[PDB]
DNA sequence: TGTGTCAAGTGGCTGT
DNA sequence: ACAGCCACTTGACACA
């Protein structure tokens, strides 16, 4: 039972999670498996960073 | 001296 | 029957 610490990527891993979104916002599932290959983070973590910029970049503008 | 942040987790609806 | 975002909160932690 971990106690999901908390958990950040090194800047340069969210350089390229970043890009992936500033690039494109839907990743497939071969696609995203690949920055997650890339960088070395899993896929689920790599899906979950892309979930947060969509929901975030839209709500900035209806702030 | 404590929140807000971060990423996950949660929780709830509609297509295909 | 199928499968999973889309938006709210928690659940640890970086900010000052």
């Amino acid at each position: 039972k971990k106690r999901k610490r908390r958990v950040l990527f090194t800047k340069a891993q969210t350089y390229e999670l970043e890009r992936r979104f500033r690039q494109q916002r839907y990743l497939s599932a071969p696609e995203r498996e690949h920055l997650a290959s890339l960088i070395r983070l899993t896929p689920t973590q790599v899906k979950i960073w892309f979930q947060n910029h969509r929901y975030k970049t839209k709500r900035a503008q209806n702030e």
